[PDB]
């Protein structure tokens, strides 16, 4: 099968992912260049869902010129029935990659981390707080990590359980506030991803019961374990990201001036 976007024809190689009323396909243009096209079916979409997709497209377009750590959006077609977004095609998402890998290279972990900070910092500059960061929001595109979405609309999974979620990256202030959400909330989630890339587990994964897990995340008495590692700077980053008090938690601008990101 093939699809048309702004008078340009793309042939479908395969479906990469799905989630709700959206599908992502690996496609080729006439010159045999690879792209990823995101198709959103708007036929059963409520005003709230519509506005979320409009807001996600607007921010992707706006952020193109600000950072190359944001996934490229080349073109799009939006009607009342559907949305087509032509984007750069990545090799794999970070969650699928972390599930495969037995061990991560220290240099690779540092380079990916730098990319994540730059991408998240860019959205923060524009007043966006993602609030739902997790490895699946990151795409590996020829050695560099790029942010795929802004947490504004529907997330997707590779191609399966539509019920699947994770509270493993959720910050304490988001749970306590039941507005406490700030850029600091994304620092905690990034901290959890880096903790996963360092210890091979998220800080609270060992807790089965979801209620108990949420209780441990907000409990000041539940001490997060930071076992000794050769990179002392990395250990400091982790501890600074995973402070329960968001006022005491490190900021992204400070994380970008950290020895861990700036020094070999
Ligand atoms: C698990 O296997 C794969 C994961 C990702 C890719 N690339 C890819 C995924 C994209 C997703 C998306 C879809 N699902 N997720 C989690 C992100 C959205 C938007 C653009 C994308 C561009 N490129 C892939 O391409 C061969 C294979």
């Amino acid at each position: 099968q093939s699809m048309s976007v702004k008078g340009r024809i793309y042939s479908i190689l395969k479906q990469i992912g799905s989630g709700g009323s959206s599908k992502v396909f690996q496609v080729l243009n006439e010159k045999k260049q690879i792209y990823a096209i995101k198709y959103v079916n708007l036929e059963e979409a409520d005003n709230q869902t519509l506005d979320s997709y409009r807001n996600e497209i607007a921010y992707l377009n706006k952020l193109q010129q600000h950072s190359d750590k944001i996934i490229r959006l080349y073109d799009y077609e939006i009607t009342d029935q559907y949305i087509y977004m032509v984007m750069e095609c990545g090799n794999i998402d970070l969650n699928s990659w972390l599930k495969k890998k037995k061990s991560i290279d220290p240099w690779e972990r540092k380079s990916y981390w730098k990319n994540m900070l730059e991408a998240v910092h860019t959205i923060h500059q524009h007043g966006i707080v993602h609030s739902d960061l997790k490895p699946a929001n990151f795409l590996i595109v020829d050695g560099m990590l790029k942010l795929i979405d802004f947490g504004i609309a529907n997330q997707m999974q590779p191609d399966k359980d539509s019920q699947v979620g994770t509270v493993n990256y959720m910050p304490p202030e988001a749970i306590k506030d039941m507005s406490k959400i700030s850029p600091k909330s994304d620092v905690w989630s990034l901290g959890c991803i880096l903790y996963y890339m360092t210890y091979g587990k998220t800080p609270f994964q060992q807790i089965i019961n979801q209620i108990s897990k949420l209780h441990a995340i907000i409990d000041p008495n539940h001490e997060i374990e930071f076992p000794d590692i050769p990179e002392k700077d990395l250990q400091d980053v982790l501890k600074c990201c995973l402070k329960r008090d968001p006022k005491q938690r490190i900021s992204i601008p400070e994380l970008l001036a950290h020895p861990y990101v700036q020094i070999q």
